[PDB]
Formats: C-alpha cells, structure tokens, sequence
C-alpha cells in the first residue's frame, strides 16, 4: 500500500514522499520514461521494474505487514503479493537513503517532457 511505502520513505530519508519524491526526475511519481537522471531517480526506475514483475498484485493499494525490527525495515509474512510488494517498497526506501548525498532539488518537479530519450529497459 502506497501509504506504507510513504511511511518507509519518511522513516528512511527523514523527508516526506510528497513532494520530495512524488515528482522527481524522470521516474519518481506517476508515469516514467527516458533515462534516470541520477542515483535517486534510478531508485524510482528500479521500483517501477519491481512492481512490473507483480503483474497480478494490487501493488498500490494492497496492505501488507512489515515492521522496524531493530531500526531495520523488515517485511512480515502474508501473501506472495504482500511479501513481494513490501520488498519493492523496502528496497526503494533504502535506495533513497543511500542516494541522499546526490539528491538534487533542481530535479524536484522535473518536466516529463525533458525526459526525451530511449527509455531504459528493466
Ligand atoms: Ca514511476
Ligand atoms: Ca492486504
């Protein structure tokens, strides 16, 4: 569920998913195409690929079980979908943290029109 994913982002980066990551670069937020602009933007690209692999799961609304086991976001046991969706979310949240150093505010609100290039492959 996006609201849980949102919580992970805040927990991992200290920032709010909105608007810091809802419209960043070419892949963060709705849509996505062209090539990732930077580390951060790549995190979003991969997450998309991740969700792409779950063709039959309600990736955005399915509520899963997870928890901060010793300051570590750990996915709980549920259905294949929940466990899979949670992992995508888990990895993305942390990828954002690892890329905080190259986070560019100039990429926040990046026009999708400026993302014209052969969109990358998963
Ligand atoms: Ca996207
Ligand atoms: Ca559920």
């Amino acid at each position: 569920n996006l609201l849980q994913f949102n919580k992970m982002i805040k927990e991992e980066t200290g920032k709010n998913a909105i608007p810091f990551y809802a419209f960043y670069g070419c892949y963060c937020g709705w849509g996505g195409q062209g090539k990732p602009k930077d580390g951060t933007d790549r995190c979003c690209f991969v997450h998309d690929c991740c969700y792409g692999r779950l063709v039959n799961c309600n990736t955005k609304s399915d509520i899963y079980s997870y928890s901060l086991k010793e300051g570590y976001i750990t996915c709980g046991k549920g259905t294949n979908c929940e466990e899979q969706i949670c992992e995508c979310d888990r990895v993305a949240a942390e990828c954002f943290r690892r890329n905080l150093d190259t986070y560019n505010n100039g990429y926040m609100f990046y026009r999708d029109s400026k993302c014209t290039e052969t969109s990358e492959e998963c």
